[PDB]
């Protein structure tokens, strides 16, 4: 369950509307990085 406005660490695993995502860079999720517009650190599948 991805969390908006949270702190994730590389190698993390978040999930959006029935979507699978894997954080690859230590950063903070904000109300905008939900669609995963930055594959540089968003490994979805």
């Amino acid at each position: 369950a991805w969390q908006v406005n949270t702190a994730y660490t590389a190698g993390q695993l978040v999930t959006y509307n029935g979507k699978t995502y894997k954080c690859l860079q230590p950063h903070t999720s904000l109300a905008g990085w939900e669609p995963s517009n930055v594959p540089a650190l968003w490994q979805l599948q």
